[PDB]
C-alpha cells in the first residue's frame, strides 16, 4: 500500500510524515496547572505509547506550569514530546510567557478560536510569529465543533448561487476543508517552514471524515494529523474511531492520530493510546505488540477451555513483551493462534507463526501444534495450555533471535 | 453513498441484497444437540438485534435437535431465521435428516470442507441439489482456514508460471476468491436462482480482507455476507473488525455482517451483535438506538461531573429505548450531545438533535442546551443532569411524533 509522500515534520526528536511510521499521539486530562498531576499523566501516556503528548495550555496558571513539567520530564530522560493546545488566548500566552513557548515542543492553533473578524488574522499572525522565532512546528487544527462563522456564510453564498445548491451539511464540511486549507497557505506565506506545518480539519461522523480528510490531502502537502473528534463512550467511540480512521489509512492518509474517547469514569486516560495502536496495527502499518488470532468458538467447540486458553496466550505473551521487546527483535510481529476446532485449526494456525487447534467435537483428543507454516508437534491430557506457551517461547527464542 | 446492486436472496422473512437493510446475524456456541440451551441463546442474540441466527450443524444430534429448536422459537412467535453451519458430512446429514433441512431457513456450505478431490463435487451437487428441493438458500462460503488445497496448488502453478510471479500470500488470496467465484458458478449453472445464493470468502487480516471482497464484488453478481474471520478477543477483536468492515461498506460492498469476536470467559455472546450494529451505525448505513456524541474532556474539564454526566445521559437513554422505540418512531436516528467547554462545546451541540455544553475553566457556571441548531435554554446549579433529561425527553416527544 502506497503512503502519500510529504515533508517531515520533527516533533521534538519525533518525525512525522510520509517517509515516517505514523505516530500515536494522546492528550492529557489533568489540569495543566497542576504540575504533579500533568507530568505523572504524561509519563503514563508515553509509557503506554503515546509517542507525542498534547496538553492544554488555557491561561496563565498552565502556562507558567509547562516549563517545570517539561524539566521533570527530561530529569527522568523523558523525551516525550509536548504540544501546547491553545484557544482564544494563544497569542496573549506565548507572548507573555516565553518561557513556556520555548519549553513546548509544538504549538496547536484553531483557526476557529482566535477571536472574531479583524482579531482573528493578528492573533494568527502572532502565534506564528513566535513559532518561527522559536523553531517550533505547529498544527493548524480545525474542528467543526469550532468552525470560523465568516468562513461558514463566505461558503453558504457561494452555494447559494450553484445552479443545484449542496446542502447545508456538505457546505459546513466545505467550510472546514477551507479553514484549513487558507491558514495553512497563510502560514507558508508568511515564511513558516514546509517542515514545521501539521494541518487537521476534524468532525464527528466516520462518513464525513473521511471525505474531509480526502480534500486534504488533494490540496495540500502537509502531513495529516488523523482523528474522528468528539468519538464518545465505550464501544462506541472504540468502533467509530476504528470506522472512521481505516478507510482513510488504508489509502495512504494520515501521519499521526490520536484517538478522542471519552473515559468512563474511574476508566483509564491510556485507554486511547491502545485503541490507536490497535488500528495501526489491524491494518499492518505498524507493529507494537505479538497478536493472538481465535475464532469465535461454536457449538463444535468442546468446553470452555478454548475460551480460556485464548485468554491465558493472551495474558502471557502481554507479561513477556517488555523483556521480549528488550531481548528479542521484530517479536512485535509475532502472530499466535488459538483455535476451537479442525475446521478452521490447522489452516489459521498454519497462517501465524506460531498456533494451536483444539479437538472439538468428534475429534480425537488432541491438540495439532504448527510453526511456519506445518507441523511442530501434537498435545494431548493435562498442561496443553503450559505445553503450548513453552513452545511459544521457545519459538520466540530462535525466530527473533539477535 | 452507493450501494452495490445484487439480487434479493430471502432468508426466511428477512431480505439482504442491494435493495435491503445491512442485516445483522451471529452464531450461536452451545452445542445444538441440547435444544433448551440453543433455544434460549438464538433468543437472547436475536432480541439484542441478530436478524438473522447461524448455528453449527455437526454431527447426527445436532440435525435430530434443529427441528425442536425451530418448533420453540415459532411457540413464541420469534420468526428469527436459522441458518445450518455445514462441515464434511453436510451431505449425509441433509439426506439422513429431512426434517431438519426443512426446518433451516438457509444451507452454509464450505466449499474446502466438502472432502477430498472427486468426493466434493459429488458432496456440493447433493447439498445444492436438497436446497434446490426444498427451495432454500445458500451461503458458499470460503475460509481461508480451510482452503481447497487442490485449488492453491493449481493457483500455485499459474503463479510460477507469470513473469513476475506473486508472493505466496498473495497466491493464498487469490485462491481464496476463486474458490468461492467456481463454486458460485457451479450452484448457478445446476439450477440454482440468483435469489438463493449468498458469497463469502473471508479471511484474518483486514487489508487482505478488502482485496478479496473487492474482488468477490467484482467478479460476481450476489450479495455478500461480510466478516473478518478470527478477529479474536477483546479490544483488538473489536478494532480489527470495524477496521476491516469499514472500507468495504463505505465503498458499497456488503449485504449481510458477522462479527467473529472470541469472548472471554464469561462474557455474554451477544456483545458480537452489539458490536456489528456499532459498525453499521458509526457508518451511517443503519440506525438501531440514539448515541451521545461527547469530547475527551482534556485540562479545560472543570471536574469529574463531565464524565459523569455523559455516562448518565447514555444509560438513561438506553433505559428509554424500548418505550421510545414502540412510541416514537424514527427515534433510533436521535442525536445527543454532552461536551465539556465551550471550545467545542456549542458547536458540536448545534450539530446533535439536542446537547449540552458544560462550562469548563474560565467560564461562569452555566450550560447552555441546544436544539435544532439554536439555544434552547441555559441551565445552572444542581440537578443539570436530570433538567437535561428531561429536555431530551420533551424533544423526543416533539421531534418524533408519530
Ligand atoms: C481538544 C480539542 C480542541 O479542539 C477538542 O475539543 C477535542 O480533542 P480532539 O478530538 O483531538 O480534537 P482537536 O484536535 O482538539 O480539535
Ligand atoms: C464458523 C466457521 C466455519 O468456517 C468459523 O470457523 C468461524 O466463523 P466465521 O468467522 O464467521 O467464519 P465462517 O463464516 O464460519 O467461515
Ligand atoms: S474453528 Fe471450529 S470451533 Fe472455531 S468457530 Fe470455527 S467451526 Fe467453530
Ligand atoms: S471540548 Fe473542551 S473540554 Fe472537551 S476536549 Fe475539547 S477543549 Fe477539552
Amino acid at each position: 500500500g502506497m503512503r502519500r509522500p510529504t515533508p517531515t515534520v520533527y516533533v521534538g526528536r519525533v518525525p512525522i510524515g510520509g517517509a515516517h511510521p505514523i505516530a500515536v499521539q494522546s492528550m492529557t486530562n489533568t489540569p495543566t496547572r497542576d504540575v504533579e498531576a500533568t507530568t505523572a499523566q504524561v509519563l503514563e501516556l508515553h509509557r503506554a505509547g503515546s509517542e507525542i503528548v498534547r496538553l492544554t495550555v488555557n491561561d496563565e496558571e498552565a502556562a507558567k506550569a509547562v516549563p517545570e513539567i517539561k524539566r521533570r520530564l527530561l530529569a527522568e530522560g523523558a523525551e516525550v514530546p509536548l504540544v501546547g493546545d491553545f484557544h482564544f488566548n494563544g497569542h496573549l500566552l506565548l507572548r507573555k510567557y516565553p518561557k513556556m513557548a520555548e519549553a513546548l515542543d509544538k504549538f496547536r492553533i484553531n483557526p476557529g478560536t482566535l477571536g472574531r473578524g479583524r482579531h482573528k488574522d493578528e492573533h494568527f499572525a502572532e502565534m506564528i510569529r513566535i513559532a518561527m522565532d522559536l523553531g517550533k512546528p505547529v498544527r493548524i487544527g480545525a474542528n467543526w465543533g469550532s468552525l470560523d462563522p465568516a468562513l461558514l456564510t463566505e461558503l453558504m453564498d457561494r452555494n447559494a448561487r450553484r445552479p443545484e445548491p449542496k446542502s447545508a451539511h456538505e457546505v459546513v464540511l466545505e467550510a472546514l476543508v477551507e479553514s484549513a486549507v487558507r491558514a495553512y497557505e497563510a502560514a507558508l506565506e508568511m515564511g513558516l517552514g514546509e517542515d514545521k506545518l501539521v494541518l487537521s480539519a476534524k468532525v464527528s461522523k466516520a462518513r464525513d471524515l473521511v471525505w474531509v480528510y480526502r480534500e486534504l490531502a488533494r490540496r495540500t502537502q502537509a502531513p495529516l494529523h488523523l482523528g474522528l473528534t468528539e468519538a464518545g463512550m465505550g464501544v462506541k467511540g472504540i468502533v467509530a474511531s476504528a470506522a472512521a480512521l481505516a478507510p482513510l489509512l488504508l489509502e495512504g492518509i494520515g501521519d499521526t492520530i490520536r484517538v478522542s474517547l471519552t473515559p468512563a469514569p474511574g476508566e483509564p486516560r491510556t485507554k486511547e493510546v491502545e485503541v490507536a495502536q490497535e488500528i495501526l496495527q489491524a491494518l499492518g502499518l505498524r507493529a507494537f505488540a505479538p497478536e493472538v488470532t481465535s475464532c469465535p468458538g461454536c457449538g463444535r467447540t468442546t468446553s470452555t477451555f478454548f475460551q480460556e486458553l485464548a485468554e491465558e496466550v493472551s495474558r502471557r505473551l502481554k507479561e513477556r513483551l517488555p523483556e521480549w521487546r528488550a531481548r528479542y527483535p521484530g517479536v512485535e510481529e509475532l502472530k499466535v493462534a488459538v483455535m476451537g476446532c479442525v475446521v478452521n485449526g490447522p489452516g489459521e494456525s498454519k497462517h501465524a507463526h506460531i498456533g494451536i487447534s483444539l479437538p472439538g467435537a468428534g475429534e480425537e483428543p488432541k491438540a495439532p501444534v504448527y510453526a511456519d507454516g506445518k507441523l511442530l508437534t501434537i498435545l494431548k491430557g493435562e498442561g496443553i495450555a503450559e505445553e503450548f506457551l513453552r513452545l511459544v517461547e521457545d519459538y520466540v527464542k530462535t525466530r527473533f533471535a539477535p
